[PDB]
């Protein structure tokens, strides 16, 4: 796609991000029951890719967290910022703590503070440095709000392994 088209679409994503309420009510995607909100970012139905070389993961990102999406890649939590970076953005990307055939976020618990993951979209590849690692009740995801003046992406999965009673949140902060 041509540069001028990419920039218009990114401008749309930014406008969307700057419209978001800073205080979503995020419901646990794993225990809950077709999305157009991220159409500007979509190429063949994917909005991006998330790579965590620290653990050998590189998987596609799709809009929403339907079970169809989570079977095949990472799902973007609607109500959070779209993964294009910027101040006052906080995107949440979700994936299973492993599937039969796919590692997905199986080893997210092995990511450490200071390590760097990458989110690639139609425009560029963004780098995020891990700054926090937390475990919370599934019924507590709303806290994962957009923080004024910060550019964050949280990677979200279930824990402990093979139990999945709780949720692991690994938050990275934009490296400018
Ligand atoms: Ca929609």
């Amino acid at each position: 796609i041509d540069t001028n088209t990419v920039e218009r679409r990114i401008a749309l994503a930014n406008a969307y991000n700057e419209t978001l309420s800073r205080n979503p009510l995020l419901i646990d995607p794993f225990t809950s029951k077709l999305r157009e909100y991220a159409r500007m970012l979509e190429v063949h139905e994917q909005i991006g890719h998330v790579a965590i070389p620290s653990i050998g993961v590189d998987i596609p990102i799709y809009a929403g967290t339907s079970e169809t999406v989570l079977q095949k890649g990472s799902g973007h939590l609607e109500g959070t910022s779209l993964p294009v970076g910027g101040l006052s953005t906080h995107s949440v990307l979700t994936a299973h703590r492993g599937l039969p055939t796919a590692r997905l976020f199986t080893d997210l618990n092995k990511v450490k503070k200071g390590q760097i993951f990458y989110v690639t979209n139609i425009k560029e590849t963004l780098a995020y440095k891990v700054v926090s690692i937390k475990v919370v009740d599934p019924t507590a995801l709303s806290e994962v709000k957009i923080v004024n003046g910060k550019d964050y992406i949280t990677l979200l999965t279930c824990t402990p392994y093979m139990i999945n009673s709780h949720r692991l949140l690994v938050k990275g902060e934009r490296i400018p």
